[PDB]
């Protein structure tokens, strides 16, 4: 698991369960190109998105789809979604966890890089 | 005065000083539209960005040049900005506040809406 | 004014308003002595905790009571309260303003030190 | 584990390693009881405080020994020590994830619960 995404639900305290994910890598062109995408656990997590050889030396986007998952408690939320947009690998290979925790109004992310 | 930004760096304990933000409009075109640029003052605080007038309802988002701040101190962050996409004034017309808290692997951004 | 705290609800995106705020400062028999209290305004802003002849070197404690705003909401919160312990002033005088961000089960408490 | 405790460090952007923590239980005298301590391990985390059996329903405090952590860096930190106050077990048995994100100013701090 080089990329592990990881979301958590601050109103309720647990893992948020089914939201949506997509990962894109940005492409020499400056566009934006399709990468992995998924459904988050039970645990809040999704792996599998990507092996140690795909997952190159980049800038990479994760999209989150928090409004789905909001309305889908019975929420209305103000914030749309999530976008978290980093570099890896540009020093050499690591694991990636990328965590969000989420509000309505509000969200939160960390990175934790590790050596393989 | 309809929104205002506010940064502050968590890992140095201080505001975050002549940081870049950009604020777009999602336009009927689906596209994200320029609608206003700035640089946060010596308090962290970015204010002027727009007018009662401009602000008019939709999407709007919020991105932060955090890479710019990292790097001007002599740190390679993990992301490339902070940012928040929201709705706004859909409910009336509020006051929007944006306050970011930043350290170089994590940030936090949320929206505070007040009439007042 | 010496020691400001800034508290917002990240859940509701709005101002803590009305939320008590106890200081402490550690004694020389390692006790925890009471030094000061008040309750956020309509902004979430408390200031005129103290003055630059009482605030001392040592080591505070601010403590937030985040339980009683939540069950004031109808929220169910995780937490006693948000708190932060900090040395102060131990390399001259020094403005503090402890900023927290606050979710049922989430906070976030940081120093922003400024100079004169 | 009822109870499971995960440090990071949000200037490296790493699992926080060999941090001290200590676990206490307020008794009906309103003193904090000694309840349980460890080290945080290689991934930031510490399991095995606690037992079922041992966890039952009440006010615990988390603290975490922030300042030698930071030391054994070579950074001389402003935060001393984290002290997370929080009830358990209060709609019956949980088991509970207490995660500290940690800078030489600031913390961050999210609790996951949930029911096995
Ligand atoms: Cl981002
Ligand atoms: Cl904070
Ligand atoms: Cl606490």
């Amino acid at each position: 698991c080089p990329l592990m995404v990881k979301v958590l639900d601050a109103v309720r305290g647990s893992p948020a369960i089914n939201v949506a994910v997509h990962v894109f890598r940005k492409a020499a062109d400056d566009t934006w190109e399709p990468f992995a995408s998924g459904k988050t656990s039970e645990s809040g997590e999704l792996h599998g998105l990507t092996t140690e050889e795909e997952f190159v030396e980049g800038i990479y986007k994760v999209e989150i789809d928090t409004k789905s998952y909001w309305k889908a408690l019975g929420i209305s939320p103000m914030h749309e979604h999530a976008e978290v947009v980093f570099t890896a690998n540009d020093s050499g290979p690591r694991r990636y966890t990328i965590a969000a925790m989420l509000s309505p109004y509000s969200y939160s992310t960390t990175a934790v890089v590790t050596n393989p």
